[PDB]
RNA sequence: GGCCAGGUAGCUCAGUUGGUAGAGCACUGGACUGAAAAUCCAGGUGUCGGCGGUUCGAUUCCGCCCCUGGCCACCA
């Protein structure tokens, strides 16, 4: 219908950017971005009115948003900056070549890939490539993005792009950029499954030292990150129904040896989940004594006592220890499995004494 | 879209080591009246958002959604 409405209005609309990339990468997404030559707002309004759905105009931005089923559609007028702008002009202002392509929805040429800068080739050769030298200078946030992309798609930075990147951070543009954009970029990054690789690019190009204050790289933290990777693998393998957000753990490991002030400040800027702040504040002090307690553990019931109150995160942190690993595993796939029949429980009930008694019975079963 | 709170009666508001819920004004009922109100006795003041899960047991622990408000990024 889009090419039809566009036909009627004498306009040209195209699918654009990341979406196109994801399409070419065989990834399906519910968020599609259109670029219209001519008024995009009217296109969106007509579309929404024909499908009979609510529409959300933004006349100052020149863009509109509408949802059809699970599809999320964003229409945007072609512009030359961040006279009518040509498609080519709207594409030239984007970050990397793999993000620089477009696909016509117009009825006559429909299905035709439009590639000006050779984004198809770079996608073909697995290349993260900036459109112009000045790129990272314009938007320093791209610095992270490139890395992020290179991590997820497992692409490589072109020599041009790499040189310009190193030069971009060397000029300290990372500190000058808006804190919010950067922080959000990182928040995106940690949600990747390949986020570890991204951290590797982060360490390689030394961007973390600029954004975080007091952060430095060493071997212990790195090995901790890999051990965390393995633990995450196993946990997300057998216990996968119990999954939580893993990237925050890697973040915690990164900020572990940091001062608590800059740590709480960082988690504050990062708007981390409550369980993340809890796990961090618990890790900063109590964790040592907890480990020392788990070392003194003999009976299984004491282990149950020191463990069960804690969240999954803390346990995943305890799996870092070689000595504690089999113990925590034993706690997970074994130590908690149990129930009690009717008559017995009825006799157990014959206040808090019911709970205490049940605990006495459980510790009677364990040891 | 991420996060933070706030979610408690009809309205306005507190409540942590999980263990049997509260205030101020409206609600019914009766004593009171010619009727009404005040006031007295009292006692409804409630699946403490919705739904699952862990637990003997969840307002609480966790997960997914609902609403409102505020900080935030809002194309790539």
């Amino acid at each position: 219908m889009v090419g039809q409405i566009a036909k009627e209005m004498g306009l040209r609309a195209y699918i654009v950017g990341g979406v196109v990339r994801d399409i070419l990468l065989g990834k399906e997404v519910w968020d599609v971005d259109f670029v219209v030559e001519g008024n995009a707002i009217e296109l969106a309004k007509e579309l929404a009115r024909r499908h009979g759905v609510n529409v959300h105009p933004f006349p100052e931005f020149g863009t509109a948003h509408l949802k059809i089923g699970k599809l999320k559609l964003e229409f945007a007028t072609a512009r030359r900056e961040t006279e009518p702008a040509s498609l080519k002009e709207d594409l030239i202002r984007r970050d990397f070549t793999i993000n620089a392509m477009a696909i016509s929805v117009n009825l006559e040429d429909y299905g035709t890939l439009i590639d000006y800068f050779g984004g198809l080739r770079d996608l073909k050769d697995k290349v993260i490539r900036v459109l112009h030298p000045v790129s990272f200078i314009e938007d320093p946030v791209r610095i992270l993005r490139a890395l992020r992309f290179a991590g997820r798609l497992n692409f490589k930075l072109s020599r041009s792009t790499e040189k310009l990147l190193k030069q971009a951070v060397n000029l300290g543009l990372l500190k000058e950029a808006p804190r919010g954009r950067l922080i959000n970029e990182i928040k995106l990054a940690l949600r990747e499954d390949r986020f570890l690789e991204i951290l590797e690019l982060y360490r390689k190009y030394r961007v973390l030292e600029e954004i975080i204050e007091g952060f430095q790289w060493n071997e212990k933290v790195l090995q901790k990150l890999y051990a965390l990777r393995k633990v995450v693998d196993w946990h997300a393998l057998e216990f996968s129904e119990e999954r939580i957000d893993y990237g925050w753990l890697y973040l915690l490991i990164l900020i572990s040896n940091l001062d608590y002030e800059r740590g709480k400040h960082f988690l504050e800027e990062m708007s981390a989940p409550s369980w993340v702040r809890e796990t961090y504040k618990f890790m900063k002090f109590k964790l040592g004594s907890l480990k020392e307690e788990l070392k003194k553990a003999k009976e299984n019931y004491e282990v149950y006592r020191l463990l069960k109150p804690l969240h999954t995160s803390v346990l995943l942190l305890l799996m870092l220890e070689e000595e504690l690993k089999e113990k925590i595993k034993l706690y997970l796939e074994k130590l908690r499995k149990v129930k009690l029949p009717k008559e017995k429980i009825e006799e157990l009930k014959k206040g808090k004494e019911l709970g205490e008694r049940i605990e006495e019975l459980k510790r009677e079963i364990m040891n």
